[PDB]
């Protein structure tokens, strides 16, 4: 048999992991390559006569966006609701995270002592004017941290926490956030936020950006790091709903989860599973433990927000 996965991966990423899966089952795993975006669109609109059977995208707000758009079918998996943490899944069943990734505090510390660091809402504070960077507001893991900000501490908070980021900005938002952890190595950024996978391929590829740029651990004291995922589902008009089901729950098991989670520096969504010794280098944190759909229902939001602070 033969199964289509749309992924909005790169294309890297799932090449090993189709051929693992075509090896242990004999299934052929055909991986369709695009932007989230625009992968969502051809799906809604390629309807009832689709080729594509699971949808692998980024970011829980892609996935409530896939959720909403009507592309996906709710699946019943005791295998996936053993090995996904519900926080991590939807909670209509419709899709399942399969790696973690922080968005989190980075620091150089020559420049800053993490006693100084706290939480995402501290960086407003006017000791961090011209210090602070940041990576666009326009990008879907800036929309989700904003987006569950305002869950946890209320609309009026939030919009004074993303109004003192920007008085605190020490050059304008970056394009990417490589590029964000790049300008704290090259000295411009004493303080930024982005997504931890992205200092583990930094480091990996320069391992002395390790001495003018570390990982912090926000809101330890609270509820905890904002987390996020990639995920998967079955898609609604799938022409092989049982076979895109079995992979997805091979995908949560133990031998899928190294070669998905650990190759992209990121965390496994399987808790069984432990971290890549890159990503478990920088220690144990509190995770919140809200559900990551809400970064999807709180989009709009966090939009609004984001434009009404000023933050480009
Ligand atoms: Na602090
Ligand atoms: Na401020
Ligand atoms: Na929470």
């Amino acid at each position: 048999n033969e199964i289509v996965v749309y992924s909005a991966r790169a294309d890297e990423l799932l090449k090993p992991i189709a051929e693992a899966y075509q090896q242990k089952t004999g299934t052929k795993v055909t991986v369709v390559s695009d932007k989230a975006g625009p992968l969502m669109e051809r799906l809604k609109a390629e309807g009832k006569n689709t080729q594509a059977d699971v949808l692998i995208t980024v970011d829980g707000g892609n996935l409530w966006q896939a959720t909403q758009a009507g592309v996906l079918r709710p699946i019943n998996s005791s295998v996936l609701k053993s090995n996904i943490p519900s926080h991590l899944r939807d909670p209509k069943n419709h899709w399942f995270g399969l790696s973690v990734r922080a968005r989190t505090i980075f620091y150089n510390p020559n420049k800053v002592n993490p006693s100084e660091l706290s939480t995402y809402a501290d960086l407003a504070d006017p000791k961090w004017k011209g210090r602070l960077c940041l990576r666009t507001s326009n990008n879907v893991y800036n929309q989700s941290l904003v987006a569950t900000m305002i869950a946890n501490h209320g609309q009026a908070t939030t919009d004074r926490v993303v109004k003192g980021w920007v008085a605190n900005l020490a050059a304008a938002p970056f394009a990417n956030d490589t590029a964000l952890l790049e300008a704290i190595d090259a000295g411009r950024c004493d303080v930024g936020i982005a997504n931890t996978y992205y200092y583990g391929r930094l480091l990996n590829s320069k391992p002395q950006v390790a001495n003018n740029v570390k990982v912090f651990f926000a809101n330890q004291a609270g509820k905890g790091t904002h987390v996020n995922v990639s995920g998967a589902g079955v898609v609604k008009h799938s022409d092989n709903p049982a076979e895109a089901q079995k992979f997805i729950e091979w995908l949560s098991s133990n031998e899928a989860q190294r070669l998905y989670a650990d190759r992209n520096f990121e965390y496994p969504a399987n808790i069984q599973v432990t971290p890549t010794p890159a990503v478990a280098r920088w220690g144990r944190f509190k995770q919140d433990f809200i559900n990551v759909s809400v970064a999807g229902q709180n989009q709009q939001k966090a939009i609004m927000t984001m434009k009404r602070a000023g933050y480009k």
